């Protein structure tokens, strides 16, 4: 290692003599991602997982940050041997990534359950010898900036985590695992997963972080909850404090999750003065289609989110459907399995519950319904035509009987006289998707016949024999 200027504003007594670390950290050349990490996962060990003694704020005196940083530093350039790996052109070569993404591994407790909770950071690395999946990405890249490989970066998809590096910061590589029971790819490009179209690899249009942006994720990583029923004030307190130096930093430009993460913040919680949570959804959204093609699903989820808890049903409707006309234009593959079950619950849970609410409400009289309204149904129809086009080319399927059923009963919710007023043209709605196509002729009648809804969302080609 620490420099001296990096160590005058300790000891950190509070929430905001955090901040101010991060806003000096921040105003260097490099941010030292080791030394934030460090900080952050000590304040969550002793605001989250263990409070005993707590008074105010877990003091974080230097000594104690300085000893656990000399750990991790020894540990990183007494495994790593430099000289092994000459650095052509001042960039770093895919066998010294391997190298210490190797030895981040090996590190690790042989047995641990990897989605715990507080397990991100490198305090959890050091002193637990545990990292979650993203976790083991992340020390990669604070490792290597330890090392002065100033080229190697964070890579972020909406499931997944690796990292960039080499000549123009061209290169990838795979430095940690993906999922459970997935064969890890370590050492490997992310070319394969890009080129056949996954959810996994955004098509591309995947976050590539500079050293801020990389701050930006160890801020979103924090973790506040104490148990399932208890979240840390504090936690939650410097969580949205930090993203609002950030934001105010102007990195959080490219952040489409972050500005999310922000936003349901604000909505627990709102600093005044502020803008809205529904604002800053927005900023993501447009944060999304600015830097990633319009390409990230979770951008509408989270406004969708926001919309559904406020029984905005129409709102929520449109925000789905826009969620699927993004999904639209991916093929499912192995490894998506998170975005299929957001999508199976929206479709089979939130959105039934919500239309079974509103349809009480609309038997007690309410007007501007969801229900009667046209606009409504067209985009809940918007939304499967998505998912069914989604499925359009994919090695997986997406649909099956288990889907029809809710889709039966979400139709029903709205009365043909209200299904009769979208106009489907080759309220006006395109299809994309031919399994919608061909469902048009029955999306009207009084009487949704189930069966054939059924047969046209499955492609089942039969009825029982008997
Ligand atoms: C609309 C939702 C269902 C609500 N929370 C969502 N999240 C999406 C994941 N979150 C994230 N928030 C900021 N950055 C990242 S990077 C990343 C991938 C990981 F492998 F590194 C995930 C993620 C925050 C929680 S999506």
């Amino acid at each position: 290692g620490l420099k001296a200027a990096q160590k005058t504003l300790f000891p950190l007594r509070s929430i905001d003599d955090v901040v101010r670390l991060f806003a000096a950290e921040l105003g260097r050349e490099e941010p030292d991602l080791v030394l934030l990490s460090l900080v952050l996962g000590f304040v969550e060990h002793f605001l989250a997982v263990n409070r005993v003694g707590l008074t105010y704020f877990p003091v974080a005196d230097l000594s104690i940050i300085a000893a656990l940083y000399a750990r991790f530093t020894a540990q990183i350039r007494g495994a790593v041997d430099l000289s092994l790996y000459p650095r052509e052109g001042g960039v770093s070569s895919r066998e010294l990534v391997k190298k210490v993404s190797d030895v981040i591994w090996n590190s690790l407790s042989r047995s641990y359950f990897k989605d715990r909770a507080h397990i991100q950071s490198l305090f959890s690395f050091i002193t637990g010898t545990k990292l979650d999946s993203s976790g083991v990405a992340f020390a990669v890249v604070g490792a290597c900036q330890a090392l002065g490989l100033r080229d190697v970066h964070l890579a972020l998809s909406e499931d997944h985590a690796w990292v960039v590096f080499g000549p123009n910061g061209e290169q990838t590589a795979e430095v940690t695992w993906h999922g459970k029971g997935n064969e890890d790819r370590r050492g490997q490009t992310v070319n394969a997963g890009v080129a056949e179209r996954s959810w996994l690899y955004l098509k591309g249009s995947y976050m590539r972080c500079d050293r801020k942006m990389e701050v930006a994720f160890m801020v979103c990583a924090i973790n506040p909850s104490i148990d399932l029923h208890t979240d840390s004030l504090e936690l939650l307190q410097l969580q949205q404090k930090l993203l609002w130096l950030l934001y105010d930093l102007g990195h959080l430009e490219r952040y489409p999750m972050a500005l999310g993460n922000l936003a349901d913040l604000e909505e627990l919680e709102p600093t005044p003065g502020r803008p809205d949570p529904l604002t800053l959804y927005h900023k993501g959204i447009a944060s999304a289609k600015t830097y990633y093609r319009d390409e990230h699903i979770y951008p509408y989820m989270y406004l969708a989110g926001y919309h559904c808890r406020n029984r905005n049903v129409r709102e929520a409707l449109q925000a789905w459907a826009d969620t699927a006309t993004v999904i639209q234009d991916y093929n499912y593959c192995r490894e998506d399995e998170e975005i299929y079950k957001e999508f199976f619950e929206v479709a089979n849970d939130v959105i039934p519950n919500l239309l079974k609410e509103a349809a009480s409400l609309l038997e007690a009289g309410s007007q501007g319904s969801a229900l009667q309204d046209p606009e409504c149904f067209a985009h809940l129809l918007r939304f499967y035509d998505g998912i069914c086009k989604w499925e359009e080319g994919s090695p997986t399927p997406v649909l099956h009987v288990g889907w029809a059923t809710f889709l039966v009963q979400s139709l029903g919710r709205f009365e043909g006289q209200v299904r009769q007023k979208v106009r489907i043209v080759s309220p006006v709605l395109t299809f994309q998707s031919e399994k919608m196509k061909g469902m048009k002729e029955l999306l009207v009648a009084t009487k949704i016949n189930s069966s054939a809804i059924k047969l046209q969302l499955t492609a089942q080609s039969q009825v029982q024999m008997k």
